[PDB]
């Protein structure tokens, strides 16, 4: 037969009804024998169906006087049925257990409909890794592919995310299983399905014994089906080295993984360089919600700008023989497309990508065209443009980045006397909380974006990790091959170590926090970066408060709902979500969340997750990957003329419209001047204005947070305040 | 609609009638057939609204000969409603007890009187840190300033935190929620309010945490 | 690896499991089937995995011959009697001693080996013959126990590939083809 759902039907069947036809016979044979105040006679012969409305009705406990059958031998076998109906019910009201709690699918297979296909999203299932993850997937704006969601989790799911499933009950489906069982990978059916995606648990107690499992799923799945693409979410940069050791795995087919510790420190490593990244970047991959707002002045530019995406599309036949300038320059004033990189084809199997190349460079047929745009329908039109109708010496062994010989820890640990010797002016300082028992985070990608072979090593900021020594031991074996890194010990929170340091002087603040990612409360773990930001942004400070609330300070949230308490001019209901928020806008509140819709968008576009990475963690090539996954950190080479040219690939910075050959047109002049002719002369990409908030004539102060916009128009009046995100 | 008793109570009553009164909708088209063993002689010439006030009393297990059930089929139609109980009577017992434990009992604003200022006493509530504030704040020999006191937790009390909340019940409001989130203190009028207590937790385990977690609720305020 | 998948898949490895059940990630070119148990996949049979569960039925045979466990307990550890098992009750560790002509004398016993079939004494048999012929040129001349063979996982000889992936015959009978290229298990 079938499975317990049946075969307790089974064991329960024989058990009723057995006494059920054992009763009707009790009451016809009673109607026969006699009852002896009733003169010993009785002659009724109702028959077997008649009997059980004579005996469940008292069975129900109703008793209804319509029934005549008052008889004294009815009356005593009912006695012995209700006594003999405790030991069935005994026994029913536990399986009452197994009925409503195995009405549900949750242990049956998928339908695979035919008519499209369905992706897998395995892995850790809660509320706010997959609300995040059905907004961004299962978007309005979205062309609305037919791709099912078929969630899989060998836990039951809460009631109120299966309250969320019945929002989208269209796509989303649940299945009860793992992802570990051969049999639990054919009720999901991952031999049609188009790609398999892990979640992760972000706030873990050990993110090795946590990504190393996340390995096991993907070994599971590949030994299935092994031409499936998989998309991962890694905790750690250090393992995912593990997933190239995977025969099946082909990331050049599609199967590429997340690191989260890489990304998260790169794109605060990159607002080190220039402040707005953070937030310029984490709108260009998420389907934002265009609303209009009409009356405010500051959000109403902002809006404008948070719709914008980047698309990818080949280039058309006319513009080969072209040089990158000229390209970027007919995609913008023509097409009104702004055209960040290309991917050259080196080989096909080993095709760089180039973000913003000089003259040295021509359009082959076949190169990748990477746009910014607003609509799917506008980034089509390069495909279209023709000319018819539409018109000793230390580097690392790669050469990528910076190099030095390796130092010991006690070299570096200043006091506080000696970082009040030293001057510090334009530089990156770390808050780091920890003691022994937080887990690392990656600090190799934060030092290793502002350690690219870009900059000459005057133009290198200084890194001053202010933090505890018996974490940041723990951290240096890996960090111990870098120029111009020194450690501060004493707590972030104290204001004497901070003076030492010259925070007045510096260009970021990056407040890092890497404690347990459950103290107390899901709304109090953020109690150490909010009193650290809080701290700086009261200072006093020499004429000789300087800025002491315009320190440009970082700060990563393990919530949402902190933003709030980041600044005191907020508007913010807790349901404001983050990135309408004003310390989100600014660029100053980087939470990890916003990298959730990341995997949302990396699946319909493969080549989005690979322009992301070498924007910003600057080289990580991987032919540079697999080198430190070998060993060890990096290595030092001799610096071959060939090692030197993959130096100046772009530097990453912003600059003032104050001076210079721009302030001519930073004055008064339109967007779509200075665009075309830092090109034309300097041969940059001005991608992004960072404006300043009261920019607009609204009661002149001392304001100075600047929020960012993506992508102005050929219109869009300057304002001699604003600084502009160039390459 | 009505209130957010009466909306979640909406998909609550619509489902659970619905299966009612279909059950004697199958009483109505028997009660005109009859026996099998008969040449369709009606059970009984009443209406559908008869069977309406007897099946509604047979389904609360009373007798009295409600239904006049001689058809086999009546035979078997009380057993219809039974399963049709208990397949549902465990999806309504934790949210009618919900009902009337929350029937705005603990929520609820508070009604900002012209003559009553008010303060908002928030933190660490429990009874031996509340039983020291009413004496001292709350006593006869002061020249009574009109001065109210509204208790803001996200724990409901205990009964004897509530005895000493029931004898001071003209100057004492408890509400449920907490002060970091910012519709509870719209709720409790911070906006008119004088004065915000934060108590604190003396015997906590970390102390350079505890009150690390005031300056949150300090700084949410 | 350099010599100045290149020797990177033929490192001889052995993995103790916890479960049984994680058998199949081991190998990537095995027939993945769940239900298969322990013994019938294919990096148990080759040798290279040993889980703990295989000495559950150890268990069952001690029941039925107290002689099983009093053989592999010598077999495998070196053949520690318990004339040194009580020496180890008093449990510091082996004491040392000043080897008499007794002491040395408790060295005569089976080594376990692996032979080759190639450039020795039994490349004449590699190439053809029976198995139970070589198990009697071995025993009388050199006094090996051949006592099983250890058998490349291409037997069919097509010569496709490079696999080295070889698997292990207990008792294979008198008449029982061999190829150059196995390896026997003696004494």
């Amino acid at each position: 037969l079938k499975t317990s759902n049946s075969i307790k039907l089974v064991n329960l069947l024989s058990i009723f009804i057995s006494t059920w036809l054992t009763a009707a016979g009790f009451i016809h044979l009673v109607e026969n024998s006699g009852d002896p105040w009733e003169n010993f006679q009785n002659n009724q012969a109702l028959t077997y169906w008649e009997c059980v409305y004579l005996l469940m009705v008292t069975m129900s406990t109703v008793g209804y006087g319509d029934v005549y059958a008052k008889t004294t031998l009815g009356r005593l076998f009912m006695v012995f049925f209700i006594l003999g109906g405790l030991a069935m019910f005994a026994s029913y009201v536990p399986e009452i257990i197994e009925l409503i709690g195995n009405r549900k699918k949750y242990g049956g297979s998928y339908s695979a409909v035919s008519g499209r296909k369905h992706i897998v999203v395995c892995g850790h299932i809660t509320l706010e890794s997959v609300s995040n993850f059905l907004k961004d997937f299962l978007h309005k704006d979205r062309d609305d592919v037919n791709v099912e969601i078929v969630f899989l989790h060998n836990i039951s799911p809460n009631l109120e995310l299966e309250a969320l499933f019945k929002r989208h009950f269209t796509q989303v489906e649940f299945y009860q299983g793992s992802v570990l069982n051969p049999h639990d990978l054919a009720r999901v059916k991952i031999e049609s399905a188009d790609a398999c995606l892990i979640l992760a648990n972000k706030y873990c107690a050990d993110p090795d014994a946590e990504d190393a499992s996340n390995i096991m799923r993907v070994i599971s799945i590949k030994n299935y089906h092994p031409k499936i693409r998989i998309i991962t979410q890694m905790l750690q940069y250090h393992n995912k080295a593990h997933l190239l050791n995977i025969p099946s795995w082909n990331w050049k087919e599609g199967d590429d993984a997340i690191c989260l510790a890489e990304l998260k420190l790169g794109f605060i490593a990159q607002s080190c360089l220039a402040q707005g990244l953070s937030t310029m970047l984490a709108n260009l991959f998420s389907m934002r919600s265009f609303i209009k707002i009409e009356e405010d002045t500051w959000q109403k530019y902002y809006l404008e700008g948070v719709s914008n995406e980047m698309y990818t599309e080949y280039l058309s036949s006319a513009f080969v023989g072209l040089s990158f300038p000229t390209v970027c320059e007919l995609c913008f004033v023509k097409l009104k497309l702004l055209m960040i990189a290309i991917e050259y084809k080196s080989a096909n199997r080993e095709s760089r990508i180039l973000i913003n190349p000089g003259n040295h460079l021509k359009i082959q047929e076949g190169t990748l065209g990477f746009f910014i745009a607003s609509d799917a329908k506008e980034v089509k039109r390069a495909f279209f443009y023709c000319k018819a109708c539409h018109d000793v010496k230390k580097y690392d062994s790669t050469g990528m980045f910076h190099w030095c010989a390796p130092k010991e820890i006690e070299k570096v640990i200043l006091t506080r006397s000696e970082a009040a010797m030293t001057v510090l002016s334009g530089h990156v300082v770390v808050c780091i909380f920890g003691d022994v028992s937080s887990a690392l985070i990656g600090l190799r990608n934060l030092v290793m974006p502002l350690r690219a072979s870009n900059f000459h090593y005057h133009e290198l900021k200084h890194i001053v990790f202010v933090g505890s020594i018996e974490y940041l031991k723990r951290e240096w074996e890996t960090l111990h091959n870098f120029p111009k890194v020194s450690i501060l010990p004493g707590t972030p929170l104290s204001r004497a170590d901070l003076r030492a340091v010259n925070i007045n002087l510096c260009d970021m603040c990056v407040i890092l926090s890497a404690n347990q990612n459950n103290i107390d409360d899901t709304s109090l773990q953020d109690k150490e970066c909010i009193l650290a930001s809080l701290n700086i942004k009261s200072m006093q400070f020499d004429d000789s408060i300087t800025t002491g609330v315009n320190i440009p300070i970082i700060t990563e949230l393990v919530n949402d709902t902190n933003v709030q308490f980041l600044d005191q001019d907020d508007d913010d209901d807790p349901d404001t979500e983050l990135y309408l928020t004003q310390p989100f806008a600014c660029g100053t509140a980087f939470a990890v969340s916003v990298l959730d819709s990341l995997m949302s968008a990396t699946y319909f576009n493969d080549n989005i997750l690979t322009l992301i990475r070498t924007l910003v963690t600057g080289g990580a090539t991987p032919e540079l990957e697999a080198l430190i996954a070998e060993e060890n950190a990096l290595r030092g080479g001799y610096s071959t003329p060939q090692t030197l040219a993959n130096r100046d690939r772009c530097r990453v910075a912003q600059l003032a419209l104050l001076d210079g050959p721009f302030a001519d047109l930073g004055d008064g002049g339109c967007y779509g001047d200075l665009f075309c002719k830092a090109l034309k002369t300097y041969n940059m990409l001005c991608f992004g204005i960072y404006r300043l908030r009261d920019a607009h004539l609204s009661t002149p102060s001392q304001c100075t947070k600047r929020y960012v916009i993506t992508n102005p128009p050929y219109e869009f009046e300057l304002v001699p305040t604003d600084l502009i995100f160039c390459l």
